[PDB]
């Protein structure tokens, strides 16, 4: 698929606001994922012991991982579709080591959209949400194709 320039501008305009507080957004997104879809927590040996939202919010480790996650995603989005090199090591680790199914990438996608909608209503109207959804769908499609080349699931 291909996004237009005007779609990429909508994506990077809201992402510029996210980047004012990467750690806070990273925490909100992972906590949303883990509360919405508790099954995903089981993939993280590092975090699986966390019982409550309160425990998640107080974890320095979870916050650090949120920063890692959003920094990797932010680098991919700023490539505006030209992200083949950034995607390769990410696909390899998530297919072979972490075993992160496409369905769980859908779930974190939903979590990202929820948090941007909650925190940035003025810059995340319907057209901006549509552009962010397309960017994330593009990401998932390209990662699924690499999963296939690497010998993991769809
Ligand atoms: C926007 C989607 C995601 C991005 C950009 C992302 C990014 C990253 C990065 C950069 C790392 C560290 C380096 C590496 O191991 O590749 C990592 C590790 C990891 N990811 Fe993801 N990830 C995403 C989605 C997921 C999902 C949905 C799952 C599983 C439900 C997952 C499970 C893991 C695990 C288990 C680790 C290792 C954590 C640890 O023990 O240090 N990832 N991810």
């Amino acid at each position: 698929m291909v996004l237009s320039e005007g779609e990429w501008q909508l994506v990077l305009h809201v992402w510029a606001k996210v980047e004012a507080d990467v750690a806070g957004h990273g925490q909100d997104i992972l906590i949303r994922l883990f509360k919405s879809h508790p099954e995903t927590l089981e993939k993280f040996d590092r975090f699986k012991h966390l019982k409550t939202e309160a425990e998640m919010k107080a974890s320095e480790d979870l916050k650090k991982h949120g920063v890692t996650v959003l920094t990797a995603l932010g680098a991919i989005l700023k490539k505006k579709g030209h992200h083949e090199a950034e995607l390769k090591p990410l696909a390899q680790s998530h297919a072979t080591k972490h075993k992160a199914p496409i369905k769980y990438l859908e779930f974190i996608s939903e979590a990202i959209i929820h948090v941007l909608h909650s925190r940035h209503p003025g810059n995340f109207g319907a057209d901006a949400q549509g552009a962010m959804n397309k960017a994330l769908e593009l990401f998932r499609k390209d990662i699924a194709a690499k999963y296939k080349e690497l010998g993991y699931q769809g």
